[PDB]
C-alpha cells in the first residue's frame, strides 16, 4: 500500500475532495474479459447516500460492456464569521494545517466522506469478479447505535445463523437503519431522534460477513487477510476499532472451549470446523468458512450544537452550532464496508491463485 | 507492504521459522550515521520470553557501532502418533496444507511465535531513531487476561494519568503478568492459575500508549496512521481486534461529549486538546497528543487437554494432550506490540519530513 | 513500481486509451502549497504534437492555484477489410491478443501512445518541483534520425558544452525536427523526406540532460539514479535502448583517460569532477554533475506501405497499405522523455531528503 | 521496487557489504514444493569469480529439500597513506559521503561488487522455477571487449542461429573470457594483456539471451517486460548502457525493413514471426520469440595505475597505483545478468498467470 493507493496485484488509486472539480479512482490490475459497465458499479453507490447527482462514468479500461486488462478510470461529477476560526473540535482541520500547512477552504476536503467514492466505485468490480470466483457473498449492517447493540455474540446460534443467510437486499428493505433486527431497530430509531432533538450526535457499530470466501488467501506475515481487512477497514473516515471473529469478549472463552474442531462437511466435499470462533482465518490465511467482522464509528464531530473551544489564534471562544446534520451516519458506511471488503479479497485472490500456478508447474 | 516486507520507506523484510537454520529480518532506509550495536537490539529481544539463547547478531549495514545506510541484516540461531493425523484445531496447519499444500512437520512453522523475532529486532532500530527524532516513549502492558481486566475506560482520569506516566521499567518490576494495576494484576494470577490446573488456556489484551509523537504523522486515504498501526498489529500471531482512542466503547457517547475541545497548551508552545477521545489521530493524522490502543489476543489454540477433532483423512477422533504449554503468552506479546508500532510511527516519520521538506522548496 | 503506477513517494497513476472517454493520471504526494493551475501543464503537453484538442482539466488536489497534498486528477478528454484479420506487424496487437485475450478494436489502444499524456502531466508538475529545489533544467532534443546522426561522443569538447547550454526554448525554434545542429539537421529534413515518398517509416534517438541535479539522489542497490531512468525510459513506446555517460562506446576507453578526476570547483563551493564520462551518476548515486543519456526509438511499425504477413487465422496474405502516417515520430518523445525524467528526479528527492533528515536527527 | 528489494510477488531483498559479518537475500514468495538446496544455488554463485569460499546456506522457507512458500533466506559468509585522502576517480566514495555522510572505510562496501551475491543466489531460484514453467534458457556472453566487440547485428543470421543454440556449457569452455567467438576470443585475450601490462582497465558489453519466454509477461505501462530487464541491468554495478533487439543500430533500420511479419510456426502449433528485430517483446509483453539483448560495462575505475585527483580536503595530489587488479571483469557479470534476467522474468511469469486465472473466471 501507499498513500491513497491501495492493493497489490488488484490495485485502485483514489483521488477528489468536495470542493473540487470530480471525485473517482483507477482501478489497475481487473481481468479482461469481465463484463462491465457504469450498470455493476451504480447500486453500491447509489446506496451511499440512502436529478439523480452521484453518477459514475467509466473513462476507460472498457470497450463494448467489457474490460481490456488496461487501468480503468471511473468519476463522479462534484455538484459542490466561524469559518478557519477555529479548527472543529475532533475534525482533521488542525491536523491537516500541521501536517500540509493548508486546509480546504470548508467541509474538511480529503478528510471528509466524498472521497470514500473511489473506495465504492472500486470494491464494485471486486464484488463481481469475487462472485464468478467463488460466488462470494458480502453483506454489511449496522449492528450497534450507541447504547442500542445487537446481541451479536460470536457463540449465539442465532446470530451465527442470521451471519449464514443474511442478504444484502433484506438490509435495505429494513429501512435506513440498516438492521436485520426489528426489536433492535425500533430501539434504534428512538435513540437516533433522541440525540436529533438534543441536537447531538451517536455514533454505531458495522458487522459484516463474507461467505464462500476461497481457501488459501492471506499473504503472512505482515498482509495477513484479516490484517489486510483491519487496514481496508480503520482507513475509514470516522473508524475507531476493528475486531473479527470471536474478537475482543472472545479473550475471555477458554482454549478447550474457543477452540475450533474440524469435521467433514455434511455436503461431503471439504473439511470443515464445527465452530468459527477463527472468524475463517486461521494463521492469517482464508479457511473457507464465514468471515464475519465488526467496526466502530465514532459519533460524529460535526453537531447542531455550541462547542467551547479555542481558536488557530488560539484563544477560548464558542463556536456557533451549524445547525443541519444528521445525528447516525454508521449505516451510510455498510456499502463502504463492503466495498472495502471485496479490494481486499480481489487482491489477496489473484495473489493465491498466482502461487497456485507455481505450486502446479514446480511439482 | 507486501507478504513478509512491512514499512514504505523504513522497510524490514523478515525470514524463518522455528525448526529451520535462523530467524531474523533485513532494515532497509535506516538513517545514517545512528549509534548501533546489538546491545541496542537484544533488551526488547530479551523481554520476548521473560546459555542466552536467543542472542542477535548484526550483520551488515554497520561499522564502528554506527551504521552506514545500508540494509541492516540480523539474525537469531535457531537452536531447535498425533502428529499430521489431526491438524491441531484453531492452528494454521489445515490453511497451510491447502494455501501451500504443505506444512512444517511440527511446531506450525511460519505462523508460530518464532517469526516474530525479526519484528522485534527491527522494532528496536525504530525506537531508537523515535527517541533521537521527539523523545518518542512506546510503553506497552497487559489490561485484560480472560474476564479479569484493567478498568481502561478512556474517559477515566486515573487510566488516563497511567497512560501519561506509565514506563517500560514499570510495566517490568510488577512480574511476568505485566499488568501496572496491583489489584487486578493479583486477580489475574489467580486466573492463570485456575487455567492452568485445569490444563486449558486464556486468551488477553494488551493496551499500548505512544507519547512524544510527531504532529502530521499518517498518510491518508488509505496508509493513515491508525490504519497502518490496525494493519501492525492484526498482522501479528493470535490477535483478533484492534481498537484505539474511544474503541468500541465510546461509540456510546454523544458528539457533545466525545469531542476533544482544542486549547494552547500549559507550557504555552502548542495547541493541544483538552481531552483525547480521538486517541491523538485525526482525520488519520497524529494532532501530537498521546497514542494508545489495545489488541485483543485470542486464547492459545494449544492446550494441555484432549479434543474431539476430525484428520486429514477426516474420520473423528480424540487429539491427545500434548500437556506442557503456558495458560497465559498474552504477557509475551507486550515487546512485539512495542516493537510493531516503532515500526509504523519511523515509516510516517520519514514520508512526512519528505513531504516537509517539499513544502519548504515550493513555499 | 506496479503496472501503470510509476514511483515510491512522489506516485503517478495512468489510465487511459485512444478509443475511449478520458485519459489521464492521478499524482499522489505531490507537496502542499505548490503554486500548480492547468498553464503549468499544458505547455509541455502542447509539445506532444507539434480548437485546442488537447487540454488538461485539473480535477482535484489544488484549492485556489495552490497543491494541498492530496491526489490530484488530471484529464485529456478524447475527441476520438484488414482490422482485425492480420496482426500489424511489429505491433502490439497479437501480444495483447494473447496476454489479454482481447484488444481494441482498432487504434493499439494502450499500446499506443495517447498513454503517454499521463507521464506528461505528471512530469510538468514534476519540473516544476525540482526548480524550486535546486533549478533543475531537463533538456531533451533529437540527436539521431536513421543514419543521420549528431555527434554525441561524450568526450568531445562542443558536444559537452552543448549539453551544458542546450535550452528548450532553443530546441523548439529550430522546426520540428528538434535537433540542434543545423548541419545535421538539414540533414535529417533529407532523410525523413525520402521515407516520406517511399512511404516507408525511420526510427532515431533523443538525447536528454539533466543540470542541477541535487547530489545524493538514487537509492541502491536495485533503484540506482540511471536504474530508474532507464526503468523510466524503456518503457515508453518503442523505445529500443538506453545509455547514459560514457554509453557502449565508452567502453572502448581505458579505466586511466575514462575515469573523472577530481577538483574543487571554479566558483569555489563543492568538490566537481574534471570529466563526466561517470553521466552525473556514481555508484547509482548522483555527484551534481550534468545527467546526459539517450534513447533509441524504433522505426514506427505503422508504415503507408503493403506487408506480406499471416492473419489471425494464420493464412498468408497482403496488409494493404493505410497510407496518412508520418515517417518519423522521434521528435514527438521529445517532451515526454523530459517528463519521465522530471517524476524519477523529484521521486528520488524527495526520499533523499527524508534520509537527510534522519541523518539529522540520529547525528 | 524499493531501495534494496526487487520484484512485485516474487520478491527478492538484499543485504551485505564486504566488510561486514556475511551478504545473502530473502526470497519472498517461491512458489512451494519447489526442490530447493544449496546444489541448486552454488553453481551460479561458483561462475561468479571464475576452500571453497563464497558458500551459500539456505536459512529458511525449506524442508527436506523442498520449499515451504515462507521466505527463503540464504547467505555468504563474509572472510574479509592514501586511504580517505582522495575519493577515487569514478568510484561511489565520494557520493557515499554525499548521500550518507559516510562510507565503508576501504573496499568501497554496498556499491562494489559483493552485493551481487543476493542476486545471484536469488536468481538462482528463478532460474529453476522457469525451466519447470516452460523450460526457459537463460544464457548471457561477452560480445565485446573494448575495441574487440563480436559481430552481433541483429540481422546478421549466423548471431541470430548462435543466440538460438548457445548454452551456458558451451559460453565457460571456452575460457574466462566468455566469448563464444573464437576468432573474436583471441582479440580479446591480446588486448586485455595490453592493458594488463600498461596496468590499465577496460570495459566490455554482456550479451544475453533468453530462449522459450512465455508469452504475456510485462504489465503495461511502466513495468513493461523490457523495461523491468532495462531496470534489472542497469542496477548492476559498473553498467552504462542497455539495449535489446534491434537496439540503438536498428533506429536506422526502415520500418518496411525493420518490421516482423508473423507466420504460422513451422511446427505447427502456434503464430510465430519471420524475424525477431523486436527482440521477443512488442508493446511491453513477450510474444515468446527469443530476447536478447546487450549491456555496457564500464572500465573499472581501480586501475594499478597512478592519478592525478584532488581530496576530500580538495588539494590536488597524487593517488598511488594500487597495483593488484585485473583489467577485465566483464566476463565476471556473465552470471549475474542472468541471474538478473531470471528474476524479472519469474515475476512477470506469477503476475500474468494470476491475470490468467481471472481471465478464466470472469470469462
Ligand atoms: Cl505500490
Ligand atoms: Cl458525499
Ligand atoms: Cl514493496
Ligand atoms: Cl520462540
Ligand atoms: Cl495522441
Ligand atoms: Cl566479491
Amino acid at each position: 500500500q501507499g498513500m491513497s493507493t491501495f492493493g497489490s496485484v488488484f490495485r485502485v488509486t483514489t483521488y477528489g475532495e468536495s470542493h473540487c472539480k470530480s471525485v473517482g479512482c483507477i482501478v489497475d490490475g481487473c481481468p479482461p474479459g469481465l463484463e462491465l459497465t457504469e450498470a455493476d458499479i451504480q447500486p453500491q453507490l447509489s446506496r451511499r447516500r440512502p436529478n439523480e447527482k452521484d453518477q459514475v462514468q467509466i473513462q476507460s479500461g472498457t470497450e463494448h460492456g467489457k474490460t481490456l486488462g488496461s487501468p480503468i478510470g471511473m468519476m463522479v461529477m462534484n455538484q459542490d464569521s466561524e469559518t478557519d476560526l477555529y479548527p472543529r473540535p475532533s475534525h482533521a482541520d488542525w491536523t491537516y494545517m500541521q501536517k500540509y500547512g493548508v486546509k480546504s477552504a470548508s467541509g474538511g476536503g480529503r478528510s471528509s466522506a466524498r472521497e470514500t467514492i473511489g473506495r465504492v466505485a472500486a470494491g464494485a468490480i471486486a464484488e463481481k469478479i469475487l462472485k464468478k470466483a467463488n460466488n462470494v457473498e458480502i453483506v454489511a449492517f449496522v449492528s450497534s447505535i450507541g447504547e442500542v447493540s445487537m446481541d451479536r455474540n460470536p457463540q449465539d446460534a442465532k446470530f451465527q445463523q442470521l451471519l449464514n443467510t443474511i442478504t444484502r437486499e433484506e438490509v435495505d428493505s429494513v429501512g435506513p437503519i440498516r438492521c436485520p433486527d426489528p426489536e433492535v431497530r425500533e430501539q434504534m430509531v428512538k435513540v437516533i431522534e433522541k440525540y436529533r432533538d438534543a441536537k447531538d450526535s451517536i455514533g454505531g457499530v458495522v458487522t459484516c460477513v463474507i461467505r464462500n470466501c476461497p481457501v488459501g488467501l492471506g499473504e503472512p506475515c505482515f498482509d495477513k487477510l484479516e490484517a489486510t481487512l483491519a487496514h481496508a477497514m480503520m482507513s475509514l473516515p470516522a473508524t475507531k476499532g476493528f475486531e473479527f471473529g470471536s474478537g475482543f469478549a472472545g479473550t475471555r472463552i477458554p482454549g478447550s472451549k474457543h477452540n475450533d474442531p474440524f469435521y467433514f462437511s455434511e455436503e461431503d466435499q471439504r473439511l470443515r470446523t464445527k465452530t468459527n470462533n477463527s472468524g475463517g482465518v486461521q494463521g492469517g490465511i482464508s479457511n473457507g468458512e464465514n468471515i464475519y467482522f465488526s467496526v466502530a464509528f465514532k459519533s460524529a464531530a460535526t453537531i447542531s450544537q455550541e462547542q467551547e473551544t479555542s481558536t488557530y489564534d488560539g484563544k477560548d471562544g464558542v463556536l456557533a452550532a451549524r445547525g443541519r446534520h444528521d445525528p447516525s451516519v454508521t449505516p451510510r458506511a455498510v456499502p463502504i464496508v463492503e466495498s472495502m471488503a471485496a479490494l481486499v479479497l480481489v487482491d489477496q485472490l489473484l495473489i493465491q491463485k498466482s502461487r497456485e500456478y507455481g505450486k502446479s508447474i514446480v511439482a
